RNA sequence: GGGCUUGUAGCUCAGGUGGUUAGAGCGCACCCCUGAUAAGGGUGAGGUCGGUGGUUCAAGUCCACUCAGGCCCAC
């Protein structure tokens, strides 16, 4: 007859392969359906809380592969405290206004002029919608967990209400001022343009040599040497403004003929030499200390008035002569080291390339010809020069290709210097996962300029300044926290609906406009200020939120971005941090560690991993990734991430199948009565179970991947469940040994379901739903087994059998080499002590030594002769074993026995049979 | 160029105060099993630690310089 149908083989339907694309959808379907967000919250209703503020992801484009790394490893971190009883809410956002949202409707084909600002307006927000629906969609895909059906978005009234209050705190304390800063200008466009804007073409331009003198008194320190100059611009000449020093560089030269001037040490060879002079390369001299040279007064002719001081550099030497000179009217860095002092700001030229003010013969043209010809008047006439034609890339307008120039525009700023040692401290008292993380920010805000806060676009909150002719700026705390009211109630665009008077109180009047008249800024705030107030406008506005967050998590770039915006803002206003820590992940890189390019072929998006491998596999891989650097991501990459994961859900599905007619509430075998074997599993269980706790209390996920593997692999497949197949398949089904396995084979399953949930969430409730008798619906709405002690003493004895069980596996592998056996059933093993470990003391404690090396029979000697091979554990000899087959079990017996029909049954299966019937 | 950061076996990772033949899981090779079967067991082969030079009796582990990466600036 047949011997299986006497036989409990395992019994569950839940799959070997995954189908995770297919499967994970009706799992998140569910998920939403039975509200688990908020049944997750109130589960938790009343205990200590936890706050993972999200950083507003750009409502614009596709996610990437950073938004995964990001928004999976917050979901493992808010999984698990939530897992833990902690009330953890997260509410994700989004960042929705800015220049590349209003460009993408542009490019769509909106066109701005055609319809006011208002109408553009609600089309930028039109769109920023359906991006965020669009992502909010790919993000939910992941299988995170967080309020996406009320998320917070920039564009909100209550949010832009925010930060209206907290640009008035700021302009209270006095952080917020007027001033002006160079900008992109075209003339064609009679307007400013952004980096965005630009592409380059090549241009003719004349570079002029204006060697300058350098009389007065209080900079002839070092004789009357002149001080040459050389600028590509003409028309940037009639901006009399300070010269340059890199400091510690020096050198000066001062040579024979000429004035002695100066130039530079690696500039002198590429100085002179297009100079035209090499009076016989005459020799250098004098050189005094250019770094030094500060204040240096100089007066400068063309027809001068002030002379130029001179201030430390950053960035001078290079192909372009060591004499640079400058005028913060029409340049970069030419205006922050040029502005420290007192330095008039220099120059005029309206929307048009036309002047007016201090431009002398130049009082209508134009920034071009009126130089070239014009004032190339007031050249070498007294400053020697030499007019050349040379071409090279100049910033043009990306629409009308016409050249475009510098030119100081009215911008507002926050006052970062006042409340940088306030910054410095808040971050000194800031929890960092790792120290040098601590150190980026801390010198972020030391070097850290001023921070320019205007853009002058529409698609953004206005800043809430009113201007009373006579002179202008009106911003009170009464002006701006109605304006603030305003906003919360009808939002920002309120502001290009109504007119000023209509955005002031009531019936409010000033000293200035005698009239009562009032106009209104029309400038927009920098996002990153929209962003950086967030936690005004939702930790301290919602409900379920709190103010300081006990952290924020975001990629390396944000140590620039939202996480300073943030801080300085908070600061500013709150004088505290908005985090208590700060965690950073690294970007995704391809398998070589390099950019994700698309010219390379070496991208993989989000989309596709989900798509065709599932989300619990792009989780697995981020778990798996050292995130405090950059991470690495590719198809080898992956197959790996989907050889454990099938490794992991394989697993969990023998343990499934063998627990199947396993009733925890009826038929457990207290611990005591457990067989020693299955307690050691227990314990392992226990210290697995302490070290992933750990792991999680410390954001090392990938130490959880680690170690998931080695117990999965090792303790589990490799011995436990192999070992327990003659137990699981063999014993009477309600035995006390099938059952005491059954009972640890129970607890893994649960409790390493638990464990893994966070990570692998739709796999985790698959097998949830799998399992006979767990209370909960939900692996996710349960608690993570409690830490307990394990016993050592029993893990030490272990550790030491396996290491055992090794050599004997190595002696049945040589005897299984040589044909003696096939599988290790048909082996006999005798094994006795030897000099290097006193085996068979050592084997006397341990019950079933034939079932626990999987072989027929196991006998301990004492010793034996010079046959047996040694090993570090024994001495250990192989042979065929004794009697025959048994056909149910496939145990060697030599006390074969028939039950009716059924022959060649060794005795212990005689009776087990028998209790069928 | 500046701040911070990364480079150990095919892949992902371990390797306190420097000290014998650098570890793990996977993968791979070969073998066994065929009662987890688009499964399972076993053995074994692979790195000299990006490079060079030093400090030291002795360095993956300390120093210097250097190469190739990364984020953000300078640009
Ligand atoms: C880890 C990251 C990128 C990456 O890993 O790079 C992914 C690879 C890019 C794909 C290449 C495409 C081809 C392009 C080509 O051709 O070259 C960066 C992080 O991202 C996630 C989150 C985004 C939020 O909005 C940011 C917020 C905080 C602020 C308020 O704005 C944030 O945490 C951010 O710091
Ligand atoms: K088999
Ligand atoms: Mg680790
Ligand atoms: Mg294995
Ligand atoms: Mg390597
Ligand atoms: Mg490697
Ligand atoms: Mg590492
Ligand atoms: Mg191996
Ligand atoms: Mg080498
Ligand atoms: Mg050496
Ligand atoms: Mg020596
Ligand atoms: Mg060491
Ligand atoms: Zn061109
Ligand atoms: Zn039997």
């Amino acid at each position: 007859m047949d011997y299986e149908k006497t036989l409990l083989m395992p019994k569950t339907d839940f799959p070997m392969r995954g189908g995770l694309p297919n499967k994970e959808p009706q799992i998140q379907e569910k998920w939403d359906a039975e509200d688990q967000y908020h049944k997750a919250l109130e589960k938790n209703k009343g205990n200590e809380t936890f706050i993972l503020h999200d950083g507003p992801p750009y409502a614009n484009g596709n996610l990437h592969m950073g938004h995964a790394l990001n928004k999976i490893l917050k979901d493992f971190i808010v999984r698990y405290k939530t897992m833990q009883g902690f009330y953890a809410p997260y509410v994700p956002g989004w960042d929705t206004h800015g220049l590349p949202i209003e460009q993408a409707l542009t490019k769509k084909g909106v066109d701005r002029k055609k319809m006011s600002t208002a109408e553009f307006r609600e089309k930028c927000k039109e769109f920023a919608l359906e991006q965020i629906e669009l992502q909010k969609k790919d993000f939910r895909r992941l299988g995170v967990r967080g309020d996406f059906n009320d998320p917070y978005i920039t564009l909100k009234p209550e949010y832009e209400a925010a930060q209206i209050r907290i640009f008035g705190e700021m302009a209270d304390k006095g952080l917020i001022y007027k001033g002006k800063k160079p900008v992109y200008w075209s003339p064609s466009s009679e307007s400013s343009l952004a980096e965005a804007e630009i592409e380059y073409h090549d241009k003719r331009s004349a570079s002029i040599y204006v060697a300058f003198n350098v009389k007065d008194d209080k900079g002839v320190v070092d004789a009357d040497a002149k001080f040459i100059i050389w600028t590509t611009t003409p028309w940037t000449i009639p901006s009399n403004v300070a010269i340059t020093v890199h400091p510690e560089l020096k050198y000066g030269q001062y040579n024979v003929n000429g004035e002695k001037y100066i130039i530079a040490e690696a500039l002198s060879d590429a100085v002179a030499e297009a100079l035209d002079w090499d009076k016989a390369s005459i020799k250098l001299e004098k050189e005094y200390t250019g770094k030094e040279l500060e204040w240096v007064v100089a007066q400068h002719p063309f027809l001068d008035r002030e002379s130029l001081v001179i201030n430390g550099d950053h960035v001078t030497t290079d192909a372009g002569t060591g004499c640079v000179h400058t005028a913060p009217g029409h340049g970069e860095d030419d205006y922050i080291v040029g502005q420290q002092y007192e330095l008039p700001v220099i120059s005029p030229i309206d929307d048009k390339g036309v002047f007016t003010e201090e431009g002398g013969q130049f009082e209508g043209m134009f920034y071009d010809k009126a130089n070239k010809a014009v004032t190339d008047l007031l050249t070498e006439k007294g400053a020697l020069l030499k007019l050349d034609f040379i071409t090279h890339s100049y910033p043009h307008d990306w629409r009308t290709k016409k050249p475009v120039i510098f030119r100081a525009t009215p911008q507002w700023f926050a006052s970062i210097s006042k409340v940088r040692q306030d910054i410095l401290d808040a971050i000194e008292n800031t929890n960092f996962k790792v120290n040098w993380g601590k150190t980026r920010i801390y010198n972020m805000v030391r070097d850290r300029g001023e921070w320019v806060i205007s853009r002058q676009r529409v698609w953004g909150v206005p800043l809430p300044v009113f201007y009373a002719e006579n002179g202008e700026i009106i911003m009170t705390k009464e002006t701006v926290n109605h304006v603030a009211d305003l906003f919360a109630e009808h939002g920002s665009n309120i502001w290009f609906e109504r007119e000023a008077k209509d955005l002031l109180p009531e019936g409010f009047t000033h000293p200035g406009s005698p009239n009562g008249t009032f106009t209104k800024e029309t400038d927009i705030m920098d996002v990153w200020f929209d962003s950086g107030s967030s936690h005004r406008g939702v930790l301290e506005t919602r409900p379920e939120l709190s103010f300081p967050a006990d952290m924020y998590l975001e990629g390396s770039d944000q140590y620039r971005g939202w996480f300073n915006s943030s801080i300085t803002t908070s600061v500013a206003t709150r004088g505290v941090s908005p985090y208590k820590f700060l965690l950073s992940h690294g970007f995704v890189m391809d398998g070589e560690g390099k950019k994700m390019s698309k010219s390379l072929g070496n991208v993989i998006v989000p989309d596709q991993v989900v798509k065709q491998k599932g989300a619990d596999i792009a989780r697995l891989w981020v778990s798996s990734t050292d995130y405090l650097a950059d991470v690495r991501i590719s198809d080898e990459i992956l197959k790996q991430t989907s050889d454990d994961y099938r490794k992991i859900r394989n697993t969990l599905r023998f343990m499934l199948g063998n627990i199947n007619d396993f009733n925890p509430d009826t038929d457990s075998i207290p611990e005591s009565e457990l067989l020693e074997v299955d307690r050691y599993l227990l314990n392992r269980l226990r210290e697995f179970t302490a070290s992933t706790i750990n792991n999680y209390e410390n954001f090392d996920y990938l130490n959880i991947y680690q170690e998931v593997q080695n117990f999965i692999n090792v303790e589990l497949s490799n011995f436990y469940l192999d070992y327990g197949k003659d137990i699981l398949y063999i014993e009477q089904r309600d035995s006390h040994i099938r059952r005491s396995m059954q009972t640890v084979l129970y607890q893994i399953l649960v409790d390493m379901t638990k464990l893994l949930a966070p990570i692998l969430v739709h796999t985790a409730e698959e097998v949830w739903s799998h399992t006979p008798h767990v209370k909960e619906e939900s692996v996710h709405l349960a608690d993570m087994p409690k830490v307990v002690e394990v016993d050592q003493a029993l893990l030490d004895k272990w550790r030491t059998f396996m290491n055992l069980r090794d050599d004997v596996n190595r002696a049945l592998e040589t005897a299984r080499n040589e044909k003696v056996i096939g599988k290790s059933l048909e082996a006999k093993v005798t094994i006795a002590s030897n000099d290097k470990f006193n085996a068979s003391e050592f084997l006397t404690s341990f019950d079933a030594l034939h079932q626990l090396f999987i072989v027929s029979q196991v006998k301990v000697v004492d010793k034996l002769d010079d046959q047996a091979t040694a090993y570090e554990h024994g001495d250990i000899v192989i042979e065929h074993a004794d009697g025959e087959k048994c056909e149910r079990c496939w145990n060697y017996s030599e006390d074969l026995g028939a039950v009716d029909e059924l022959t060649h049954l060794c005795p212990r299966c005689q009776q087990v049979v028998k209790s069928l019937v």
